[PDB]
Order: structure tokens, then C-alpha cells, then sequence
């Protein structure tokens, strides 16, 4: 008789993340509890720039500040911009789903360095710390968060317990839907920071069961240029499957 490896869902989720060849976290948190996954667990406490993930932040903060609405067309003024998909006039919602930075860089400006400190703060995002750079602190320094503290930020959201109002949760929660199917909702927010070394990925949001029940994902792994980015949607969906939260 040979023996038996017997792989269950941490061992598995584990060896996917070996499979890529890099270095990746799986933060769930659901009824207040929160589990570690991956093959790097020491990167659940620590700290990262939230580079594309601070977008929730930005929309919060300036939904709530009143320097926007969900009905505004913010104009491609006509510069080029990364991408063509993002060449168009948008609300801040399809922003969100295009991760049209400049949309947001707009808004950070809107807000106002001295603002965006002060709310920052207030809701303790972090390290909290923005320095004198309004448009581009989330991606090099000084702000930075760990993948624990992003998956409590946005179990908060999912459940509309942060200190913005409920309207504005709720408005922001229906810009980061992903999919909808047989009952399930996923939401999330993808995140790749290039310009910092090690580079950092993030995909960060939450499911929702039939049931109701919210069940949030912080995933934070490096990333390296050659990787495509869908790299980051594929570890999580295999994982959530593996955890039976989808
Ligand atoms: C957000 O994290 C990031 C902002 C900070 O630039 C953003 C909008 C870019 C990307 S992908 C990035 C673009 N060019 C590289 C690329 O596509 N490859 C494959 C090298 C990486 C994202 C994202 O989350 O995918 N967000």
C-alpha cells in the first residue's frame, strides 16, 4: 500500500501561489474572524503602498466632502492617457471599474492635500500618512497599509460600518461590483504598483453569499512585469473555490 498526500485547502492555496513562482497572502475575514492563506503569511502585517485599492478611499472621502457625485461626467481634457479605454468622459463609478487614474487624481486634487490629511487620518487608514504630494501619495510613499488592515477597511465598507454616511458606503459599494451570478455578488478593487521594487499586487473586496453573508478577500502578492495581471484574479477565484466561499 502507498501512501496518500492528502492536500487540504492551506497546503493547496499554499502551493498555487508557489506554482507562480512568487511570494503571495489571502487575508479572508468573515463574522469578525480573520484567516490566513498563501505561501508569504508574513505579508498580512506588513505594510505596502495601497497604490490602486486607495481609490475606495478617494471615492469616500470626496463623496462625503461633497466635491463630487455619483451622477458627474468628469471630461477627458486631451491629454493621452495610459490607456485608450480611458480616453473618454466618465462618472467616478466607471472610473472605479477602469481604474481610470486620472479621474482620481482629479478628485485628490478636489479634495485638497490639507482635506485628505484630515480624513485620512480620521478614519485611520493605514500608516495615515500622506506628506506634501496630493496626486500620487498612494503609489510611492509615504502612505502605507498592511493587507490585515486593508481586508478590516473593507469588511467595514461591505457592511457599511466605516464613518462615512450610509449613502455614501452604499453608492461606493456599487461601484466595485465584479459579478453577479446564481445568488453570489463579488466585489473588489485590483491593485499593481510597478514604479516601487519589489512590486506589490493587491486585489481586495468581498462576496457576497445568497444568503446574505459578506465574506472578505485581501489578496497582496508581489508581482513581477512579465506576469499578466489576470494573474491576481486567477489565484483568488482558485482560492475562494478552495475555501467554498464561491
Ligand atoms: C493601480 O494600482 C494602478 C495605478 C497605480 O497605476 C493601475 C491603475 C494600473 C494597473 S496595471 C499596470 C499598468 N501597466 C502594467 C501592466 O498592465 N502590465 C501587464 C505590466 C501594470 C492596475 C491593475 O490593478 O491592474 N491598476
Amino acid at each position: 500500500t502507498p501512501s496518500q498526500i492528502v492536500q487540504g485547502h492551506n497546503q493547496v492555496i499554499h502551493q498555487y501561489f508557489d506554482e507562480k513562482n512568487t511570494s503571495g497572502v489571502l487575508v479572508i475575514q468573515t463574522d469578525k474572524k480573520i484567516n490566513l492563506y498563501g505561501n508569504a503569511l508574513s505579508r498580512a502585517n506588513t505594510e505596502y503602498v495601497p497604490a490602486s485599492t486607495f481609490k475606495m478611499l478617494n471615492a469616500l472621502i470626496g463623496l462625503e466632502n461633497q466635491k463630487t457625485d455619483i451622477n458627474e461626467i468628469f471630461k477627458w481634457k486631451g491629454e493621452k492617457r495610459s490607456f485608450t479605454a480611458w480616453e473618454k468622459d466618465m462618472t467616478l463609478g466607471e472610473a472605479m471599474k477602469l481604474s481610470a487614474v486620472p479621474v482620481y487624481q482629479e478628485l485628490a486634487r478636489r479634495i485638497g492635500l490639507d482635506l485628505m490629511q484630515k480624513e485620512v487620518k480620521r478614519i485611520g487608514f493605514g500608516n495615515a500618512e500622506i506628506g506634501q504630494q496630493v496626486d500620487n501619495f498612494w503609489l510611492v510613499g509615504p502612505l502605507k497599509v498592511t493587507p490585515i488592515q486593508e481586508v478590516e477597511f473593507v469588511s467595514q465598507l461591505a457592511h457599511t460600518q466605516l464613518p462615512f454616511s450610509e449613502k455614501v458606503q452604499a453608492n461606493v459599494k456599487n461601484m466595485l461590483l465584479l459579478e453577479e451570478s446564481n445568488g453570489y455578488k463579488i466585489f473588489g478593487k485590483t491593485g499593481w504598483a510597478m514604479d516601487i521594487k519589489p512590486q506589490v499586487g493587491w486585489l481586495t473586496g468581498w462576496v457576497e453569499q445568497p444568503d446574505g453573508k459578506i465574506v472578505a478577500f485581501a489578496l497582496n502578492m508581489e508581482m513581477r512585469s512579465e506576469m499578466p495581471a489576470s494573474i491576481r484574479n486567477e489565484l483568488l477565484m482558485k482560492s475562494l473555490k478552495q475555501l467554498n466561499i464561491i
